[PDB]
Parts: structure tokens; C-alpha cells; sequence
């Protein structure tokens, strides 16, 4: 169309505006397909509110042991699709995740931290109430690269994947079963830690939703109607977007079936923790949303350009009623969200225990993904800050750091070695 852009537009508002009368004009009534769309999430949102009354986590828990011997059922496999989101119980042994906390409180306190630290590097979250969460943001610790290669991180980043549709065209869009080392931050809160936590977002990009050619090829049922035909675990074209760049913001550029992380202290309820909306298809309400006659003609609900794109009960209630926490966690377990799962972190006071985690994700190995793995084999030897970090380069120098010497056999190909 006339209304695309595969870099960003020079006046948002104004190619804003033309990609809603385009949209409009390709829907018919919008109204009518959001309505239609609604029901079908308002329903869901009465299945999760029915289990949750019942007692149940709304997660699906699939145990690590099954997960390592192949024997997830089929009902499994179909309520993480349904749910969008998965916990690995186990994933780890608690001894290994502890034991791992503690090289990092090492590799942070040997190295000077809370000295040297200036940030944050980074405004992503100026869209959100709860913009600021508890100190990051290290990269090379033995600790994560060991996690990242090991053989049962390597499990579960395949059983994963395998949960999307590959084939469509061209026979496959990536291959679920390597995929590549993504390096990302951690999250470190202490006990008697207050903190208004993370606003609901959702990542992989904002404007570009909208704008981006790849996503509207991504999206097409949406942005035609045909909200039912749109199914949220078609990877095609999902590798052919490349997120807009903005000066020393935070970006994603690589493709992420699952975002996650790995525990590495027990997570004990209402201690300020991540809550998702567990229907993957919600981005079909997300991206109608705007659409609708009460919005102004030139906006996106809070969307802004380097900036993460907020979820908010002025222009979300539904989904906002649908929020739902993870269920608590012991040390080693780990947790799954589909790319275009809305998810915060709760806010706390004076938190009982630790609030930590290490940034893992699912991210298929693939033309896209492999351009930005050969980058981050670069990083790991200097210790920077991968590419699409704020350029902060802390561990360039620090000891203990996980080298290139120390890599996997799964690491060597994760990089493409
Ligand atoms: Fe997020």
C-alpha cells in the first residue's frame, strides 16, 4: 500500500492517520469485528477466571522430567497454545540455579557494581506508569552463558519452538530445533525491596505493528476482518521484520517465539511478580483498538516510536481483566510467554526474599536470527553490550567473565561456529 514504512517515518502522525483511514477502509466496520473479536475474548477471559475461582493455575506447569523424556501429551502442547504461556517446573535442579546466584553476587561484588553503575541506559518504558525495574543489566556471567548452552536449556528451547506452525512457504521459516544464544539482562532484587514494579506492555516492536509491511503480511486477518482465520502460531513473515532503530534505545532485532526467563531464587506469591494475559490472540484487540471512532485520528493508545508499547485499562479493560499471575516458583524453574503476550511485573513492598531472574528466550535459528548471533560472538569476546542494548559495556572489563574458550558444542552452533 501507499501507507507502509519499512523505516520510520519522518511524521508519525501523519502516517499514522493515513494507515487508519487505509485500515478502516479495508475492514468495513471495524466496530462490528472488534464486537465480534471481544466476545470471543471475553469468553476466555471466563474460562481464567473460572479456573482461577477453582484453584488452578492458569499457566500450564509441564514438568521437566516429561519435557526431558519426550512424553508431553497432546492436551499439553494444546493449552500452551491456547494460553500462550508455559512454566518449566524443574527445568533446573535447585542446588545448580542457587549455586548460580551465587557466582553472580560474586561476579557483581568482585567487579564493583553498585559503585560503577550510572543508569538506567535506557527510557523504553516512558509509555508506562511502573517504568523503572530493580537494577539490571550484565550480559557475560558463567552463570547465564552456562544456562544459555546447556543441553536442557537446549531441550526446552526446541519443544518450544516445535509449538509453532514452520512449514507454510517455502517448506520452513526457521529451524526449531537450534536456536541461537540471545545474551540479555538480569533482574536483581534483594529482600525488603519496594518497587512499583513493570507496567503491562507487550515487546518485538510498537509502531512497526502497524506500519511495518512484514506485519501486515503478519497480520493480514486482522487487518482484513477475518479475526478468525488469524492464528497466532504461523510463523510466516514473522522473520522478515526488522524493528525501527532508535539512538541508544532498546530494540529487539531477532525473532522470538517465547520470551522467558530462569529463575534463580524462589519466587513466593504477591512478592511483586510477573503477570501475563494469558490469550496469545489478544494482539488482534491490541491492534484493532486504535481503529475504533473514540481514538484521536493520529494516535495509537500511547504507541511512540523507541518505546515499548503500553497495555492500560483506559484503552485495554478487557485484557487488563485477564491479567494473571505466575504461580509461585522454587529456584530453577522457568517461565514462557508467547512474542506477543501483554505482561508486567507486580509491584511490592518490603519483599519477602529474592526477586531474581536471568533473561533467557526462544529464538530459532534462521537467516535473521544467525545475522545477529554472529554480532553477539563479537560482544562475548570483549564483554560489550550486545547491539541491541544501551551501549553501557560494564563487563569489558570485570574478571570471572564467560569466555569464548568455554563455549558448548550447542553454544559453538548457537552462535554459528
Ligand atoms: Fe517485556
Amino acid at each position: 500500500t501507499p501507507f507502509t514504512h519499512e523505516t520510520l517515518p519522518a511524521d508519525p502522525k501523519a502516517a499514522i492517520r493515513q494507515m487508519k483511514q487505509a485500515l478502516r477502509a479495508q475492514i468495513g466496520d471495524v466496530q462490528a469485528v472488534f464486537d465480534r473479536l471481544s466476545a470471543t475474548i471475553a469468553a476466555r477471559v471466563a474460562e481464567i477466571n473460572d479456573l482461577k475461582a477453582q484453584g488452578q493455575p492458569v499457566w500450564p506447569i509441564i514438568p521437566f522430567s516429561e519435557l526431558a523424556m519426550g512424553n508431553i501429551s497432546d492436551a499439553t502442547r494444546a493449552e500452551v497454545k491456547r494460553r500462550g504461556c508455559a512454566v518449566i517446573k524443574g527445568h533446573f535442579p535447585r542446588e545448580q540455579a542457587l549455586a548460580w546466584d551465587q557466582s553472580m553476587l560474586d561476579y557483581l561484588d568482585k567487579n564493583h557494581f553498585d559503585e560503577v553503575y550510572k543508569g538506567p541506559g535506557d527510557n523504553f518504558f516512558g509509555t508506562l506508569s511502573a517504568s523503572r525495574p530493580e537494577i539490571y543489566p550484565v550480559y557475560w556471567s558463567q552463570a547465564q552463558m552456562q544456562a544459555r548452552q546447556s543441553e536442557e536449556m537446549a531441550l526446552a528451547q526446541s519443544f518450544l519452538n516445535r509449538l509453532w506452525q514452520v512449514e507454510h512457504d517455502g517448506k520452513r521459516w526457521f529451524n526449531p530445533d537450534i536456536s541461537i544464544i540471545y545474551p540479555d539482562r538480569i533482574r536483581r532484587r534483594p529482600p525488603g525491596t519496594t518497587s512499583k514494579g513493570l507496567g503491562a506492555h507487550t515487546d518485538s516492536g510498537a509502531l512497526e505493528r502497524w506500519l511495518l509491511p512484514a506485519y501486515q503480511q503478519v497480520f493480514a486477518s486482522v487487518f482484513n476482518g477475518n479475526v478468525e482465520q488469524y492464528d497466532p502460531w504461523n510463523a510466516a513473515h514473522r522473520t522478515d521484520v526488522e524493528e525501527y532503530t532508535v539512538d541508544n534505545t532498546t530494540k529487539c532485532s531477532v525473532f522470538r517465539t517465547f520470551q522467558g526467563w530462569t529463575a534463580l531464587s524462589d519466587m513466593l506469591p504477591g512478592q511483586g511478580l510477573l503477570h501475563v494475559v494469558p490469550i496469545p490472540e489478544a494482539m488482534a484487540y491490541i491492534l484493532l483498538r486504535p481503529l475504533l471512532d473514540d481514538v484521536p485520528e493520529d494516535e495509537l493508545c500511547g504507541v511512540a516510536p523507541g518505546r515499548v508499547l503500553p497495555i492500560s485499562e483506559q484503552w485495554h479493560p478487557l485484557l487488563m481483566a485477564a491479567l494473571t499471575s505466575i504461580p509461585p516458583l522454587e529456584a530453577g524453574d522457568s517461565v514462557w510467554w508467547h512474542c506477543d503476550v501483554i505482561h508486567s511485573v507486580a509491584p511490592v513492598e518490603n519483599q519477602q526474599g529474592w526477586g531474581n531472574v536471568m533473561y533467557i528466550p526462544a529464538a530459532p535459528m534462521c537467516e535473521k536470527n544467525l545475522a545477529y548471533a554472529r554480532k553477539v560472538k563479537a560482544a562475548l569476546e570483549t564483554g560489550a553490550s550486545p547491539g541491541d542494548f544501551p551501549r553501557e559495556d560494564y563487563e569489558t572489563t570485570w574478571e570471572g567473565r564467560f569466555t569464548l574458550r568455554d563455549l558448548n558444542i550447542h553454544g559453538k552452533r548457537a552462535l554459528g561456529i
